[PDB]
């Protein structure tokens, strides 16, 4: 009873701490309402002056009019002037106020309770609320220069006003509220899909010698991939626009995701001295227990030059190894079924960055992977933006950057390698809409590209395109259209990804953006890469040294069907003092046998499963032979997949 | 001493749960107070010049000058201007703000606070909401339009800033707002009226062929009565409003409240997959168990045409599935000697569906007996407002809809169902001058109207109407009048909701509304329904086979007065194994009998009281009946009241 | 170890009561700020215009031109007009929000709270909160219209507009916020002073047989004493303005505080029906049992007549007389040294009216008393301002309403009774300031009035007087100055109060205001009225029957001072089964001695104490005397002062 009464008070004590987080989201909202309070109105004006001044500051005299009039209100010197609204939002952005609190403040300390779904750290979120005040205040001052000048008026040189509030904020955000936080961030969402156990794959993220891994990617619509950003750095641990990448890979959810089966994932925030860049990260999945590899090239700061030779590795993935290079300290994972939750999304950082510093932070409780990474982010942009030089800063990449269409972002109402076909097949920046060219096709019209030499055999491709209308999509070597979209009208522009693997000649393929058979067709943003597939770690086991023994034929992925009556053996030494992962997927049902010379190290019946028969320590005297006699039935099709006995 | 900290412990996480309720009742006005130091300016404007441009948006002179002058201040392109308050507006609606809240979201938190004593649900009110802010800037569009034509200047053409705006608010709704909430319903209060337990009160509930149930109904003021409504239903899950009607039952006190013995309440939760309707409910209170039967048939989503030929009946048998003892799934109300807390006002839904599952949801803890029904108006509206179609939007009813009177309150300037017999009491308005429709009589008045024809011998009637000043009712057929009111001079149109049971033979009653006096009367709102008499489950005692036996007869109430002495005798075959129930209550004292050929299986006398018999193995020896017999007293007539000898 | 975690428990519960407390506290403020940024605009600006407007509503050229640009600004038919701004306080009062919350029910809401320290009760408060805004906005209308009159503009008549916006308020006030409350108040502070046990006093508060008691007073600056308010009723619960009175009494804080003993207060509501007036309080302390007598005559609420012969009363004053007429169920207090908590202040309603029930409610606890009324004050203004009559409402009388001195308060440049007795003793409406005149006195002025002829011999009188400068204050007969004050100097009109017993020939005594000596004087307000000395119920004792022994002298007080060697004697009269309290209180050391025969019923020494021997039932021989023997020798002074023997 005295136990229930200790476990009653527990839960009051988990109560009074979900009342305790309830009254700092109230008091952060009763501050918040402060600051509204304080800076709503001139926010309200600035704002509709802003966007109503837009054309003048990036029905011709009734508009001239209107907005002259406006300028007018805009540029008079009353104690509810534009210049008050803009001195009142300075003021209130600093601390400048009846009591000492500034709006950058409040809003620091919104930001750092509200990031709860919040892709990017509390810096780069509250320097963003700087960013997007300062750029308001800046077009406002641009506005109201633009007001005098149209009046006639005379010049009063709002830059060194503009300047000083600007300078002033930025020198507030500094000194109060910068010294903040940290530069750790993850993947943005999780998923439930399936991978594979008896697979050995493995996975490098190399950038070039002169490149610096910038960032990363998972989709899975087509299927769970990896797409990895790499590119040419700048000073300062800045990033060159141009040589970005993204780099495709094979079935990531297998080299993620279990089946059924325990999985060994190892955590350190492997993490190099500064100036440091990863320009490689390995990961390397071997009998489930996925490993990796972090090392980091030096990147001299401030000439955008990496280092080329002074390489700093830390092989092992575990804090066991920050301390003692001995393996172990992973986070084991019992594999739930429906599939453990996978990345999802894009792992980077809302501005690309090299990172010096990377963890592994999977939760299992929750059967739940996440990362952790560490970046130069502070000293790249504590030396350009923060000292208000030439801002060479980028955003995240959302999705695909470029494709192996050219000009596939057609947007300058020019074809390229794309062939206007008809005359309702023509460019027309404004095809549906001048907001982008998406070439327009409508009842005969087709756009055509010759995209199947870079289309190479026995290889997928990644393919994605924002559509309106019916589109004649295409991937056609005029022989075989190894893909085609001619099935979708899209009033409103749905782009979707899929797969295809290129066929024994797809270096014929031409894309042909028809409209249809018949309808009102645009297109533009034709992403198509190459899907890479993944590569696995060696085994003992080869498709080259199998025995044939009649009504047997081996397949592309090495599958070796058993046509029936008939078996594959493959000579194989197993030694005494030697473990051997055995292990192996069948479609339909059959056998499998070792028969060293006489004996039966291993025979079991194999219907459609994962083996994974560990052979122990055991001395094959002579050649043993994994003779693979599947069912011995004419219908018999007992098609093996992954031959890897894979020695331990 | 430990038990009693225990409860300790459990009053304050009671307290603590108060607390964190009140946490979230403050956060939610702070974020209220947010959106209100945003939006208020704005909407106090657009709501003062919509309310002023009034007459031009549906002394000439002067108010044309205040109006043109008022008109320039309206069309000034200011940064104050009225085009500014609109887009101000716009903007904090959608949620454009300095911190990303919307108006819309703080506003749906708060009616899902606030939804006390609401009739209708979440979606209802919110997206209420939406309509009455979206109406505003409508018609502060149209007024800016009015306004700029009476003076003169071009049109501007607002309609595409007013849709991008409205369209921008109601994709807000939908995406962000709308994806939350339950369809369930009760009753808003609670009503105490000792019910029956003598009796065994079966109730029907059953919609018309191509009508399904849709909504209940309590009253307590004219009388504990079930009201009821049904209907056609339309495509879409929406309901034909000229289908409506409105069915009344008798004491469902006595159907619900337990007198001085408890009463079993089969909570039974009756729910059916979706496309099913309730075309009929059974309730069933037999030895104060109150099971209920429900039929509900099968319903085509579209094109209306309920399918009469799917039904489904889960009477009581929700647990037949589960447990050997299903007449469990029920709770147990102990009545309190002045009745139950029978439900009081409406179970219904906000407005007007199908609805598919119902359930028992009594509150013995305060004798709250709770009725609730699943209805279908989620479905009901997600696919029709939210797609902006047809929207047949009826709410709810309060009070009666459906009345014997034709022209029941008045339809306007025309009332071909009574007699305007004198010039002088003619109808007070005509149009629309005395508040609401009414009648008018004065110095002669009198309203004439056949009705006669519509009334049946010897059934209840509730009635209702509004009247006002010194009316003259009358129900007659200027021989008898069947209900009567010419007192209670009052304000202005007070409602009366009384009943009354139908004459004799009503054949020829005809309303006679007239003045009370020779001043002025009004009157209106006429309401006349039949109350259907409380019926009860059958059992073995029938009434022609009581043999009278000395100065008796046989009753109204199912009575059996004994006249001074004699009694009442009757053959009932009891068994000897099986239970009855002798169940009755007498006017006069009394002796009922159970007696063999030689022994008193009972042996006892009733004064004024109810019986309450439990009677266990009945040894029976072929005779067994029963002498409603009275006591030697020559005043006291012996009169029984309900006869049942229910066989358990 | 269970008992103190208990302890520990009901501390933690006291802990979570106080916030929650401080949680409905907070919500309630968070409701304040949402009203106040709904209304403030307005509120401020409506505030501004009347008073900028006085004189108009109530430097010629340039006040004129002022104003006439401030009515141009404000009769401007913009979108941000006056009009505007006080619809805007219509709605926000009304509750014609974005979401239905109305100022008056945040209003209503926080008077209920901060209810700490307030005089009145919530309907008084709530309703002096929407009188005080409905008189705004009536301003607020009037300086609207005179301002278009100031301008020469059209009459647009706002008084329907005007009328519908405060009937719709004071229709949101009835509905929906009075449904409020009660008619129950107390004194308004305690204070500590110190009354005595060894007297008898009663004190009866007695309206006249046209009045009823309108009020109470106990103020304590000369000394503490009670001051008795009743006045002529008008119509439903009204009061007359004349016919007001303030009944000054005896040293309330006597009757009022014990001194050393216990004392005995008994509570009860005493409440007659409706229409019944108190128009006598009577008070009553015996032995220290203090009791009071509530008597309530009917009064005709439509025509103000009070009944003067259907009294109902209730002679007892405790919750057990309410049941049972059995003196019980008091209030008993150890009395305190430095005095009971003696009510301090004003005992009345904000609005003087009949009150019909009365109850005691000390607490002595903390040794404070506390009274509760009830009065017809809902059933008073719901007839009158509440249907919008003329409004004969007076608010609460502060301190005095009227002075012996005629003209006491000079305020229309008249002397009256008063004598301008020099030319700079001018009557000088702007004496120091035309707020009021205050009898200007420079270096040589002088103001006499007779009021010796009211001030009536051996009777205390109170004196108040509101005087800046040095005033010579007198009251002369003109050979003695009963009381003289010329000694203090103000600046800013410090007014006092003080007392004196009327000498042996009051009846000459002039007032004599001259200025000083010589300096600068004014003066008005002369408060000067009766102080009443505290009456005392009767005993055995008598001042007459009293035998002087040699060198003993009585005194006025009844005093019988020893002056030496020798007595009083008083032959009493004890019987057996009779109770005596023998009491009574020595100035000088001496002692007291019943000789009956010869027996010794008492004798004890006095030197200076109060005397509170009870002589319990004795049977006293023939008659015995208590032989006042103070000490015996030349400087003996033995001053007795209540000669009590008093029977129990």
């Amino acid at each position: 009873q005295n136990h229930v009464l200790s476990l009653q008070i527990e839960f009051l004590s988990k109560q009074l701490q979900e009342i305790s987080d309830k009254l700092d989201i109230i008091n952060l909202n009763v501050l918040i309402n402060s600051t509204l309070t304080e800076i709503t109105p001139a926010y309200q004006r600035i704002k509709y002056v802003n966007e109503k001044f837009d054309e003048l500051t990036s029905e011709v005299i009734e508009n001239l009019n209107e907005l002259t009039e406006l300028a007018k209100s805009v540029t008079k010197n009353d104690m509810d002037s534009f210049e008050f609204y803009l001195q009142t939002f300075h003021d209130v952005m600093t601390g400048n106020n009846l009591f000492g609190r500034s709006a950058l403040k409040t809003a620091s300390e919104l930001i750092t309770k509200e990031n709860v779904t919040t892709r990017g750290s509390e810096i780069g979120k509250v320097y963003n609320f700087l960013i997007v005040l300062t750029s308001l205040q800046a077009k406002a001052f641009l506005t109201l220069t633009a007001c005098r000048k149209l009046l006639g008026l005379t010049d009063i040189d709002y830059t060194q006003i503009m300047n000083h509030h600007i300078d002033g904020q930025k020198r507030e955000f500094r000194i109060n509220i910068l010294p903040t936080l940290s530069n750790n961030f993850s993947n943005p969402s999780y998923s439930k899909n399936r991978g594979s156990d008896i697979d050995d794959p493995i996975v490098v993220l190399e950038a070039a010698p002169g490149y610096a891994l910038i960032g990363f990617e998972i989709l899975n619509d087509p299927l769970p991939i990896l797409k990895g950003y790499q590119a040419r750095l700048k000073p300062n641990y800045q990033v060159d626009r141009e040589s970005m990448s993204e780099t495709i890979y094979g079935d990531i959810h297998k080299l993620f995701c279990p089946k059924q089966l325990e999985q060994k994932y190892y955590i350190k925030d492997i993490e190099f001295p500064e100036g440091y860049v990863i320009t490689k990260i390995v990961f390397e999945k071997r009998l489930n227990q996925l490993g990796y590899e972090v090392t980091a090239n030096f990147y001299d700061p401030s000439t955008g030059s990496i280092d080329l030779n002074k390489v700093k590795v830390e092989s092992w993935k575990e804090k066991s190894c920050e301390e003692d290079s001995c393996e172990d300290e992973y986070s084991i994972i019992k594999a739930e079924t429906d599939g453990i939750y996978m990345p999802l999304g894009v792992v980077s950082e809302t501005f690309l960055t090299p990172i010096y510093g990377f963890g592994l932070t999977v939760d299992e409780k929750n059967q739940k992977i996440t990362l952790t990474g560490k970046s130069y982010l502070r000293e790249s942009l504590l030396e350009t933006d923060l000292l208000n030089n030439e801002t060479y800063l980028i955003a995240s990449p959302d999705g695909y950057i470029s494709s192996i269409v050219e000009n596939w972002n057609i947007t300058s109402d020019n074809t390229g390698s794309w062939r206007a076909n008809n005359n309702n097949a023509f460019v027309d920046k404004a095809d549906t809409i001048k907001g982008s060219s998406s070439l327009y096709t409508h009842k005969d019209g087709e756009f055509s590209q010759f995209i199947g030499n870079k289309l190479k055999p026995k290889t997928n491709y990644v393919i994605q395109y924002v559509i309106k209308g019916r589109p004649a999509i295409y991937l056609k070597n005029n022989k075989d259209t190894l893909f085609e979209d001619t099935k979708n009208n899209f009033s409103d522009f749905q782009t979707v990804t899929k797969k295809f693997n290129s066929g024994v000649n797809p270096s014929e393929i031409y894309f042909l953006f028809k409209n249809q058979s018949e309808y009102e067709a645009w297109g533009n943003n034709f992403i198509i890469l190459e899907i890479k597939s993944l590569e696995f770690l060696p085994q003992m086991l080869k498709p080259e040294d199998w025995i044939p023994s009649g009504n047997v034929q081996m397949k592309d992925g090495g599958r070796l069907e058993i046509l029936g009556d008939g078996y594959f053996k493959q000579f194989i030494k197993l030694e005494n003092d030697s473990t051997y992962h055995l292990r192996l997927s069948v479609k339909g049902t059959g056998r499998v046998s070792i028969i060293d010379e006489s004996k039966y190290l291993l025979f079991v019946n194999v219907k459609d499963e994962d083996l994974t028969r560990v052979i122990k320590n055991t001395s094959s005297k002579g050649e043993c032979f994994i003779a693979l006699e599947g069912t011995y039935v004419e219908n018999s099709s007992t098609i093996f997949s992954n031959v890897s006995i894979v020695k331990e």
